[PDB]
């Protein structure tokens, strides 16, 4: 159906370890558009050819208001490209080099928002696996949107390739190659409300093998400034104990969530 000859081709939106995201606008209707461009030969190379498809499938079925469309893909002799749906606001990552750290209010939508995509995911046994700042787009009106599920699954799993970079939103489980399932999100989540806060995730290290150790002892500890109800929540996330973890109800009706939220589930 689509091929590149039907969008004319704008500025960088961004960059990641396999894509090249464009801004595009297809030549016969005006819309605008994000193409995320993959190369074939470097997908081949790290053998993740059944991401990209898990990817496009899961993706692709799923409508909700806090999570990122995607409309459709296609492929040449060298390239692979998704059609995304464009994400004017950027990312969270990007906000928060800018702000250094969010406010109460702002922290706790944010959250709600995450809680309500993530209900809505987890009703079919989806699991992201890899959520963090660069992953989470803001729509026009400032909404977060849950993007890049090149790592999702159906849960129960295991993981079957490699770590690639960062370990700092990964709970325990996964890292240990354990067997995993719904609550590596919700330990997630946890990370993103501290970082959110803090302005640094809660067991950032110098080195691979010292997060690694920060992580499995869950060693994390509060500057002063962060108050008794956003403690009590992220406490609450960030167990070693898998099935110790919130259910997501419990996260949007936290009265430290509801108080300063200001949005609703
Ligand atoms: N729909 C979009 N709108 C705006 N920017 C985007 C969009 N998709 C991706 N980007 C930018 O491109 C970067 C990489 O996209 P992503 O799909 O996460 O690539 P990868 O899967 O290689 O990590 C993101 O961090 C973001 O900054
Ligand atoms: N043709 C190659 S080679 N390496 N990956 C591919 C590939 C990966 C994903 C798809 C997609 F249908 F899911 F979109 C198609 C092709
Ligand atoms: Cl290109
Ligand atoms: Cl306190
Ligand atoms: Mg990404
Ligand atoms: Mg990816």
């Amino acid at each position: 159906q689509w091929a590149l000859e039907d969008f004319e081709i704008g500025r960088p939106l961004g960059k990641g370890k396999f894509g090249n995201v464009y801004l595009a606008r297809e030549k016969q209707s005006k819309f605008i558009l994000a193409l995320k461009v993959l190369f074939k030969a470097q997908l081949e190379k790290a053998g993740v050819e059944h991401q990209l498809r898990r990817e496009v499938e899961i993706q692709s079925h799923l409508r909700h208001p806090n999570i990122l469309r995607l409309y459709g893909y296609f492929h040449d002799a060298t390239r692979v490209y998704l059609i995304l749906e464009y994400a004017p606001l950027g990312t969270v990552y990007r906000e928060l080099q800018k702000l250094s750290k969010f406010d109460e209010q702002r922290t706790a939508t944010y959250i709600t928002e995450l809680a309500n995509a993530l209900s809505y995911c987890h009703s079919k046994r989806v699991i992201h696996r890899d959520i963090k700042p660069e992953n989470l787009l803001l729509g026009s009106a400032g909404e977060l949107k849950i993007a890049d599920f090149g790592w999702s699954v159906h849960a129960p799993s295991s993981r079957r390739t490699t770590l690639a970079g960062t370990l700092d939103y990964l709970p325990p489980e996964m890292i240990e190659g354990r067997m995993h399932d719904e609550k590596v999100d919700l330990w997630s989540l946890g990370v993103l409300c501290y970082e959110f806060l803090v302005g640094k995730p809660p067991f950032e290290a110098n080195t691979y093998q010292e997060t690694y150790k920060r992580i499995s002892r869950v060693e994390f500890t509060f500057p002063d400034f962060v108050t008794e109800g956003a403690r009590d929540l992220i406490s609450r996330l960030l167990k070693h104990n898998p099935s110790q973890r919130p259910m997501l109800r419990e996260v949007l009706e936290h009265p430290w969530i509801t108080a300063n939220s200001s949005k609703p589930s």
